[PDB]
Protein backbone atom coordinates (compact mmCIF):
# COMPACT_ATOMS: atom_id res chain seq x y z
CA UNK A 1 0.00 0.00 0.00
CA UNK A 2 2.48 2.57 -0.94
CA UNK A 3 0.31 5.75 -0.44
CA UNK A 4 3.24 7.92 -2.05
CA UNK A 5 4.47 10.05 -4.67
CA UNK A 6 7.92 8.93 -6.02
CA UNK A 7 10.36 11.10 -8.75
CA UNK A 8 9.08 9.85 -11.95
CA UNK A 9 8.47 12.87 -14.51
CA UNK A 10 6.73 12.29 -18.11
CA UNK A 11 10.06 13.45 -19.27
CA UNK A 12 11.96 10.38 -17.52
CA UNK A 13 9.86 7.80 -19.97
CA UNK A 14 10.54 7.24 -23.41
CA UNK A 15 8.33 7.46 -26.49
CA UNK A 16 4.93 6.71 -25.30
CA UNK A 17 3.25 9.75 -25.52
CA UNK A 18 0.57 8.27 -26.77
CA UNK A 19 -0.19 6.99 -23.75
CA UNK A 20 0.96 9.67 -21.93
CA UNK A 21 -1.50 12.13 -23.98
CA UNK A 22 -4.11 9.33 -23.09
CA UNK A 23 -3.65 9.36 -19.74
CA UNK A 24 -3.34 13.03 -19.30
CA UNK A 25 -7.10 13.32 -20.69
CA UNK A 26 -8.04 10.78 -18.64
CA UNK A 27 -6.75 11.08 -15.85
CA UNK A 28 -4.93 14.59 -15.09
CA UNK A 29 -7.48 17.03 -17.06
CA UNK A 30 -10.56 16.20 -15.21
CA UNK A 31 -8.62 16.26 -12.07
CA UNK A 32 -7.39 19.66 -12.33
CA UNK A 33 -10.62 20.63 -14.13
CA UNK A 34 -13.41 19.26 -12.74
CA UNK A 35 -16.08 21.50 -13.90
CA UNK A 36 -15.19 20.16 -17.75
CA UNK A 37 -15.41 16.42 -17.00
CA UNK A 38 -18.82 16.84 -15.26
CA UNK A 39 -22.50 15.36 -16.86
CA UNK A 40 -21.67 13.59 -19.80
CA UNK A 41 -17.88 13.90 -20.00
CA UNK A 42 -17.18 11.71 -16.64
CA UNK A 43 -13.99 10.32 -16.87
CA UNK A 44 -14.20 6.35 -17.25
CA UNK A 45 -13.46 4.83 -13.81
CA UNK A 46 -11.41 1.98 -14.79
CA UNK A 47 -8.19 2.34 -16.92
CA UNK A 48 -5.99 -0.74 -18.23
CA UNK A 49 -2.55 -0.79 -19.45
CA UNK A 50 -1.80 -3.85 -21.05
CA UNK A 51 0.73 -4.78 -23.39
CA UNK A 52 4.15 -7.04 -23.07
CA UNK A 53 6.52 -6.64 -20.78
CA UNK A 54 9.09 -4.32 -19.84
CA UNK A 55 7.56 -2.04 -21.83
CA UNK A 56 6.83 0.85 -19.23
CA UNK A 57 3.23 -0.56 -17.72
CA UNK A 58 4.25 -0.46 -13.82
CA UNK A 59 7.13 2.67 -14.56
CA UNK A 60 4.32 4.80 -16.61
CA UNK A 61 2.20 3.98 -13.39
CA UNK A 62 4.88 5.85 -11.48
CA UNK A 63 5.35 8.61 -13.77
CA UNK A 64 0.86 9.37 -13.51
CA UNK A 65 1.81 9.00 -9.83
CA UNK A 66 4.13 12.06 -9.45
CA UNK A 67 2.40 14.01 -12.66
CA UNK A 68 -1.17 13.32 -10.91
CA UNK A 69 -0.27 16.94 -9.35
CA UNK A 70 -3.56 17.37 -6.90
CA UNK A 71 -4.28 13.85 -5.80
CA UNK A 72 -3.13 11.12 -3.45
CA UNK A 73 -1.70 8.19 -5.21
CA UNK A 74 -2.16 4.13 -4.11
CA UNK A 75 -0.40 1.26 -4.95
CA UNK A 76 -0.73 -2.95 -5.23
CA UNK A 77 0.91 -5.97 -6.80
CA UNK A 78 1.36 -9.38 -5.87
CA UNK A 79 0.80 -8.76 -2.39
CA UNK A 80 -6.92 -12.95 4.93
CA UNK A 81 -6.19 -10.25 2.52
CA UNK A 82 -9.69 -8.85 3.41
CA UNK A 83 -8.88 -5.41 3.68
CA UNK A 84 -9.27 -4.64 0.47
CA UNK A 85 -12.32 -3.00 1.85
CA UNK A 86 -10.00 -0.66 3.62
CA UNK A 87 -8.22 0.74 0.24
CA UNK A 88 -10.85 1.96 -1.31
CA UNK A 89 -12.06 3.62 2.27
CA UNK A 90 -8.47 5.30 2.60
CA UNK A 91 -9.21 6.58 -0.86
CA UNK A 92 -12.57 8.37 -0.74
CA UNK A 93 -11.72 10.43 1.98
CA UNK A 94 -8.47 12.00 0.24
CA UNK A 95 -10.55 12.17 -2.77
CA UNK A 96 -9.31 13.02 -5.65
CA UNK A 97 -7.39 9.92 -5.62
CA UNK A 98 -6.15 7.05 -8.03
CA UNK A 99 -5.76 3.77 -7.37
CA UNK A 100 -3.38 1.47 -9.27
CA UNK A 101 -2.91 -2.54 -9.23
CA UNK A 102 -0.16 -3.27 -10.70
CA UNK A 103 -0.31 -7.29 -12.37
CA UNK A 104 -4.21 -7.61 -11.82
CA UNK A 105 -3.57 -10.76 -12.99
CA UNK A 106 -2.02 -11.72 -9.75
CA UNK A 107 -5.80 -11.64 -8.15
CA UNK A 108 -6.54 -14.40 -11.01
CA UNK A 109 -5.05 -17.37 -12.79
CA UNK A 110 -7.08 -19.25 -15.35
CA UNK A 111 -6.24 -21.97 -17.99
CA UNK A 112 -9.81 -21.97 -17.43
CA UNK A 113 -9.55 -24.19 -14.17
CA UNK A 114 -6.56 -23.19 -11.00
CA UNK A 115 -8.15 -21.77 -8.05
CA UNK A 116 -7.68 -20.83 -4.67
CA UNK A 117 -10.92 -20.72 -3.48
CA UNK A 118 -10.62 -18.13 -0.69
CA UNK A 119 -9.49 -15.76 -3.19
CA UNK A 120 -12.86 -16.25 -5.06
CA UNK A 121 -14.45 -13.83 -2.24
CA UNK A 122 -11.11 -12.06 -2.92
CA UNK A 123 -12.27 -10.68 -6.50
CA UNK A 124 -15.83 -10.62 -5.54
CA UNK A 125 -15.28 -7.76 -2.76
CA UNK A 126 -13.29 -6.10 -5.13
CA UNK A 127 -15.44 -6.25 -8.19
CA UNK A 128 -18.13 -5.25 -5.63
CA UNK A 129 -16.53 -2.19 -4.42
CA UNK A 130 -16.04 -0.71 -7.65
CA UNK A 131 -19.72 -0.57 -7.81
CA UNK A 132 -20.06 1.50 -4.53
CA UNK A 133 -23.58 1.36 -2.81
CA UNK A 134 -21.71 4.77 -1.53
CA UNK A 135 -21.19 5.93 -5.15
CA UNK A 136 -17.97 7.40 -5.24
CA UNK A 137 -18.53 10.05 -7.82
CA UNK A 138 -15.21 11.11 -6.10
CA UNK A 139 -12.16 11.86 -8.39
CA UNK A 140 -11.20 8.36 -7.19
CA UNK A 141 -9.82 6.59 -10.87
CA UNK A 142 -8.78 2.81 -10.66
CA UNK A 143 -5.94 2.07 -12.69
CA UNK A 144 -4.22 -1.74 -13.70
CA UNK A 145 -1.48 -3.05 -15.27
CA UNK A 146 -0.81 -6.14 -17.21
CA UNK A 147 1.23 -8.12 -19.30
CA UNK A 148 -1.38 -11.39 -19.90
CA UNK A 149 -4.86 -9.67 -19.84
CA UNK A 150 -6.38 -12.31 -21.46
CA UNK A 151 -6.17 -14.15 -17.99
CA UNK A 152 -8.57 -11.50 -16.56
CA UNK A 153 -12.25 -12.35 -15.99
CA UNK A 154 -14.86 -11.06 -17.83
CA UNK A 155 -16.90 -9.36 -15.21
CA UNK A 156 -13.05 -7.79 -14.20
CA UNK A 157 -11.88 -7.18 -17.44
CA UNK A 158 -15.41 -5.32 -18.06
CA UNK A 159 -14.20 -2.93 -15.47
CA UNK A 160 -12.29 -1.16 -17.59
CA UNK A 161 -13.89 0.77 -19.94
CA UNK A 162 -10.46 2.80 -21.13
CA UNK A 163 -7.86 0.03 -22.71
CA UNK A 164 -4.28 1.44 -23.36
CA UNK A 165 -1.75 -0.65 -25.11
CA UNK A 166 1.88 -0.07 -24.14
CA UNK A 167 4.34 -1.29 -26.64
CA UNK A 168 7.73 -1.68 -27.37
CA UNK A 169 9.61 0.87 -27.81
CA UNK A 170 10.72 2.40 -31.33
CA UNK A 171 14.15 2.85 -32.11
CA UNK A 172 13.97 6.85 -31.26
CA UNK A 173 12.63 5.88 -27.53
CA UNK A 174 15.48 3.09 -27.42
CA UNK A 175 18.35 5.22 -27.65
CA UNK A 176 16.79 7.88 -25.04
CA UNK A 177 16.48 4.91 -22.36
CA UNK A 178 20.32 4.49 -22.71
CA UNK A 179 21.00 8.29 -22.79
CA UNK A 180 18.53 8.48 -19.29
CA UNK A 181 19.66 5.54 -17.61
CA UNK A 182 22.98 6.45 -17.40
CA UNK A 183 22.29 10.20 -16.90
CA UNK A 184 24.94 12.28 -14.46
CA UNK A 185 27.18 9.46 -14.05
CA UNK A 186 30.58 9.75 -15.89
CA UNK A 187 30.95 8.38 -19.26
CA UNK A 188 32.04 8.80 -23.17
CA UNK A 189 29.34 8.16 -25.47
CA UNK A 190 28.13 10.62 -28.16
CA UNK A 191 24.76 11.64 -29.64
CA UNK A 192 25.77 8.95 -32.49
CA UNK A 193 26.90 6.32 -30.21
CA UNK A 194 23.12 6.25 -28.55
CA UNK A 195 21.54 6.05 -31.62
CA UNK A 196 23.85 3.19 -33.02
CA UNK A 197 22.97 1.41 -29.42
CA UNK A 198 19.26 2.50 -30.58
CA UNK A 199 19.57 1.32 -33.72
CA UNK A 200 21.17 -2.22 -32.57
CA UNK A 201 18.46 -3.42 -30.31
CA UNK A 202 15.76 -3.80 -32.61
CA UNK A 203 12.87 -5.52 -30.75
CA UNK A 204 14.11 -4.71 -26.92
CA UNK A 205 11.96 -3.82 -23.90
CA UNK A 206 12.58 -1.12 -21.59
CA UNK A 207 13.53 -3.56 -18.89
CA UNK A 208 15.99 -5.29 -21.24
CA UNK A 209 17.76 -1.60 -21.75
CA UNK A 210 17.63 -1.01 -18.48
CA UNK A 211 19.31 -4.26 -17.44
CA UNK A 212 22.09 -3.31 -20.06
CA UNK A 213 22.91 0.20 -18.79
CA UNK A 214 23.16 -1.26 -15.37
CA UNK A 215 25.45 -4.03 -16.47
CA UNK A 216 27.84 -1.46 -18.31
CA UNK A 217 27.44 0.96 -15.74
CA UNK A 218 28.98 -1.38 -13.39
CA UNK A 219 32.51 -1.60 -15.46
CA UNK A 220 33.97 1.21 -14.32
CA UNK A 221 33.72 -0.72 -10.42
CA UNK A 222 34.62 -4.33 -12.13
CA UNK A 223 37.87 -2.58 -13.33
CA UNK A 224 38.74 -0.77 -9.53
CA UNK A 225 37.97 -3.86 -7.79
CA UNK A 226 40.04 -6.29 -10.49
CA UNK A 227 43.15 -3.78 -11.03
CA UNK A 228 46.39 -4.64 -10.45
CA UNK A 229 47.77 -1.07 -11.42
CA UNK A 230 46.72 2.23 -10.94
CA UNK A 231 48.38 5.76 -12.75
CA UNK A 232 48.58 8.62 -11.24
CA UNK A 233 46.55 11.19 -12.85
CA UNK A 234 45.07 15.25 -12.84
CA UNK A 235 41.69 15.20 -12.32
CA UNK A 236 38.65 17.09 -10.12
CA UNK A 237 39.39 16.34 -6.67
CA UNK A 238 37.26 14.10 -5.19
CA UNK A 239 36.03 17.18 -2.26
CA UNK A 240 35.76 19.70 -4.39
CA UNK A 241 34.84 19.58 -8.27
CA UNK A 242 36.74 22.61 -9.50
CA UNK A 243 39.67 21.77 -8.47
CA UNK A 244 42.39 20.25 -10.39
CA UNK A 245 44.85 18.15 -8.81
CA UNK A 246 47.69 15.83 -10.34
CA UNK A 247 46.97 13.48 -7.64
CA UNK A 248 44.09 10.94 -8.50
CA UNK A 249 44.95 6.96 -8.39
CA UNK A 250 43.18 5.40 -11.85
CA UNK A 251 43.36 1.84 -13.01
CA UNK A 252 45.17 0.59 -15.36
CA UNK A 253 47.22 -2.45 -17.44
CA UNK A 254 51.32 -3.12 -16.17
CA UNK A 255 51.96 -2.28 -19.93
CA UNK A 256 51.22 1.43 -19.33
CA UNK A 257 53.53 4.37 -19.04
CA UNK A 258 53.65 5.42 -14.78
CA UNK A 259 51.99 2.46 -14.00
CA UNK A 260 52.48 1.58 -10.17
CA UNK A 261 51.55 -1.88 -8.70
CA UNK A 262 48.90 -1.87 -5.96
CA UNK A 263 44.92 -2.89 -5.70
CA UNK A 264 42.08 -0.88 -5.13
CA UNK A 265 43.12 -1.41 -1.18
CA UNK A 266 45.99 0.37 -1.27
CA UNK A 267 43.66 3.71 -3.09
CA UNK A 268 43.11 6.02 -0.68
CA UNK A 269 39.13 6.54 -0.57
CA UNK A 270 39.46 10.54 -1.86
CA UNK A 271 41.74 9.63 -4.51
CA UNK A 272 40.25 7.21 -6.77
CA UNK A 273 39.35 8.79 -10.52
CA UNK A 274 36.83 6.10 -11.53
CA UNK A 275 37.09 5.01 -15.55
CA UNK A 276 34.32 6.29 -17.75
CA UNK A 277 31.94 4.06 -19.02
CA UNK A 278 32.46 3.95 -22.72
CA UNK A 279 30.52 2.64 -26.03
CA UNK A 280 33.06 -0.14 -25.59
CA UNK A 281 31.14 -1.04 -22.94
CA UNK A 282 28.06 -0.17 -24.01
CA UNK A 283 28.19 -3.02 -26.83
CA UNK A 284 30.02 -5.72 -24.62
CA UNK A 285 26.72 -5.58 -22.38
CA UNK A 286 24.65 -5.44 -25.22
CA UNK A 287 26.11 -8.32 -26.87
CA UNK A 288 25.80 -10.21 -23.85
CA UNK A 289 21.75 -9.84 -23.53
CA UNK A 290 19.00 -10.92 -25.85
CA UNK A 291 15.38 -9.69 -26.13
CA UNK A 292 13.13 -10.90 -23.47
CA UNK A 293 10.05 -10.36 -25.50
CA UNK A 294 8.96 -12.68 -28.21
CA UNK A 295 6.50 -13.17 -31.46
CA UNK A 296 4.25 -15.29 -30.09
CA UNK A 297 4.09 -13.71 -27.10
CA UNK A 298 2.53 -10.36 -29.28
CA UNK A 299 1.03 -12.19 -30.94
CA UNK A 300 -1.67 -13.45 -28.33
CA UNK A 301 -1.69 -9.52 -27.22
CA UNK A 302 -3.52 -8.93 -30.76
CA UNK A 303 -5.95 -11.98 -29.79
CA UNK A 304 -7.11 -10.03 -26.40
CA UNK A 305 -7.89 -6.80 -28.50
CA UNK A 306 -9.84 -8.83 -31.03
CA UNK A 307 -13.44 -7.24 -30.13
CA UNK A 308 -12.50 -7.22 -26.64
CA UNK A 309 -10.90 -3.88 -27.69
CA UNK A 310 -12.85 -1.34 -25.43
CA UNK A 311 -15.08 -2.18 -21.89
CA UNK A 312 -15.68 -5.65 -23.15
N1 LIG B 1 9.10 3.80 -21.40
C1 LIG B 1 10.19 3.66 -20.57
N2 LIG B 1 10.96 4.72 -20.30
C2 LIG B 1 12.02 4.62 -19.50
N3 LIG B 1 12.36 3.46 -18.94
C3 LIG B 1 11.65 2.33 -19.16
C4 LIG B 1 10.51 2.40 -20.00
N4 LIG B 1 9.98 1.15 -20.05
C5 LIG B 1 10.68 0.35 -19.32
N5 LIG B 1 11.73 1.01 -18.73
C6 LIG B 1 12.76 0.42 -17.80
O1 LIG B 1 12.26 -0.78 -17.14
C7 LIG B 1 11.83 -0.43 -15.79
C8 LIG B 1 10.32 -0.31 -15.71
O2 LIG B 1 9.86 -1.57 -16.07
P1 LIG B 1 8.29 -1.65 -16.08
O3 LIG B 1 7.71 -1.40 -14.73
O4 LIG B 1 7.64 -0.72 -17.22
O5 LIG B 1 8.16 -3.17 -16.45
P2 LIG B 1 6.69 -3.76 -16.53
O6 LIG B 1 5.98 -3.22 -17.71
O7 LIG B 1 5.91 -3.52 -15.15
O8 LIG B 1 7.00 -5.34 -16.77
P3 LIG B 1 5.69 -6.20 -16.81
O9 LIG B 1 4.81 -5.76 -17.93
O10 LIG B 1 6.16 -7.71 -17.03
O11 LIG B 1 4.90 -6.06 -15.42
C9 LIG B 1 12.48 0.87 -15.39
O12 LIG B 1 13.45 0.64 -14.38
C10 LIG B 1 13.10 1.42 -16.66
O13 LIG B 1 14.51 1.55 -16.48
MG1 LIG C 1 4.86 -4.69 -13.39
Amino acid sequence: IVIERPNVKWSDVAGLEGAKEALKEAVILPIKFPHLFTGKRTPWRGILLFGPPGTGKSYLAKAVATEANNSTFFSISSSSEKLVKNLFQLARENKPSIIFIDEIDSLCGSRSENESEAARRIKTEFLVQMQGVGVDNDGILVLGATNIPWVLDSAIRRRFEKRIYIPLPEAHARAAMFRLHLGSTQNSLTEADFQELGRKTDGYSGADISIIVRDALMQPVRKVQSATHFKKVRGPSRADPNCIVNDLLTPCSPGDPGAIEMTWMDVPGDKLLEPVVSMWDMLRSLSSTKPTVNEQDLLKLKKFTEDFGQEG
